[PDB]
């Protein structure tokens, strides 16, 4: 049974949908896919569902792409849904519009900016090497708990200078963020302040530890960016270093299941990367538009008009990441990756003031993960009916991804 609400009196009839963003119809065939039936070629651009609190779904890219760029007319102070969870979250500066939003991001960006994560290459590739050659002779492994859920934790919990030890509690918080349990708006609401509480826990002693601290790990230099001449207050510390871990921990990891998955059926895709080394570091960027993984909201700032429909001050609009870099009025063939593709736009990392901070981090361990995984196990494809299992939510997820091969 699913908790449904009422259309509010501004919301006609003809845009109501039926759509639940944490468990789609026809997901077992894939989040993507999932997705993409909402797509359809008649469909309204903004439609409504009455579940998970009662909410607008944005179906098109480039609402998505102007809804993120606009924070005056859309604002980050509920970016959730249900708006219970969004009204629980409390993570920084994802929680903030410009002019308050801006130093931290400033703070943020003195640690992950592109000349500082170039820094980072062979550390992340030395990691990547002793994964995989670790089954790389076998001829087989289960992507997703083997490889997927290992590197990128070891990357960011390294960088960050925290104990690897630590991977399993931290990602079982994540989990309670981003896809909350419960079946009722309020349940999931209580869900996510629960996760959201064990973030801040773990994060308050790093923080006490750390303040003017010598260390030269990212939480130590992003924590001592001063913010408006002064000490970055306790609150937003515990929002902020809490934010980069579920930044790092939850979003490549996901990532990289669903880019296998496609790269296990597609041998040919597979080869073109081994045959030319200049088309696998110049595709990343088409990866990231063919598999978005988040779908989170904004709330609308005034009662307005946008592409045609009444929006009430205080709505939420759940934007599809997906569905900007899969729309086919974005992009032909949108389900193809097609590693030549001239004009890869997408919103994967988002757009406007909080467009990822940590997106030359992610471009980085994905390139480096290709390459160190094509050096050892060049050809390889998904188990002959092997079912993945498939998770939505605001960051989607996929396990089950047994691969083989012939050792080289
Ligand atoms: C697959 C890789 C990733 C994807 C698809 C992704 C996606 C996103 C999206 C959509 C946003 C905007 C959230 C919003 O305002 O609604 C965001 C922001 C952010 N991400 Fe990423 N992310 C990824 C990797 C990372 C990594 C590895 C980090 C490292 C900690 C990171 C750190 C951040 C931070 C700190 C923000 C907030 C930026 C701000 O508010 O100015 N992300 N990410
Ligand atoms: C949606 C995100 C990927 C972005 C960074 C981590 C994440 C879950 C957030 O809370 C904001």
């Amino acid at each position: 049974q699913k908790h449904r609400v009422a259309p509010p009196p501004h919301v006609p009839g003809h845009l109501i949908r039926e759509i639940d963003a944490y468990d789609l119809d026809g997901l077992e065939q894939g989040f993507h896919e999932a997705w993409k039936r909402v797509q359809q070629p008649d469909t309204p651009p903004l439609v409504w569902t009455p579940f998970t609190g009662g909410h607008w779904i944005a179906t098109r890219g480039t609402l998505i792409d102007e809804i993120y760029r606009s924070p005056e007319r859309f604002s980050s102070r509920v970016i959730w849904v249900p708006r219970e969870a969004g009204e629980a979250y409390d993570m920084v500066p994802t929680k903030l519009d410009p002019p308050e939003h801006t130093p931290y991001r400033k703070a943020i960006d003195k640690g992950l900016n592109l000349a500082e994560i170039r820094k980072l290459e062979d550390q992340i590739r030395t990691i990547a090497v002793e994964i995989i050659e670790g089954f790389a002779d076998r001829g087989h492994c289960e992507f997703g708990s083997e490889f997927s859920t290992v590197f990128p934790v070891r990357v960011f919990l390294a960088l960050a200078g925290l104990p690897v030890e630590d991977a399993t509690k931290l990602g079982l918080l994540a989990n309670e963020m981003t896809r909350p349990s419960g079946n009722t708006p309020e349940e999931q609401g209580r869900s996510l302040e629960a996760a959201n509480k064990g973030f801040f826990e773990y994060v308050a002693p790093i923080i006490a530890a750390r303040r003017g601290g010598s260390g030269t790990d990212l939480i130590t230099r992003i924590l001592n960016v001063e913010i408006d001449g002064k000490p970055m207050p306790d609150d937003r510390a515990l929002g902020l270093v809490s934010l980069l871990l579920l930044g790092g921990l939850d979003t490549v990891v996901n990532f990289l299941g669903f880019m296998m998955i496609y790269l296990s059926r597609h041998p040919e895709t597979v080869a073109e990367m081994r045959r030319e080394p200049l088309k696998l570091q110049r595709g990343v960027e088409e990866l990231f538009r063919r598999f978005a993984v988040v779908s989170d909201a904004r709330y609308v700032v005034s009662d307005m008009e946008f592409h045609g429909t009444m929006l009430k001050e205080g709505d939420l609009i759940l934007l599809p990441t997906a569905l900007h870099g899969l729309d086919d009025r974005h992009h032909d063939d949108p389900m193809t990756v097609d590693l030549s593709r001239r004009d890869v736009t997408h919103s994967t990392f988002a757009q406007g003031p909080h467009r990822c901070a940590g997106m030359h981090l992610a471009r980085l361990e994905v390139t480096v993960m290709l390459q160190e995984w094509l050096a050892r196990i060049p050809e390889f494809r998904l188990k002959d009916r092997a079912v993945p299992i498939y998770h939505s939510g605001i960051v989607a997820a996929v396990e089950n991804i047994p691969l083989e091969w012939e050792p080289q």
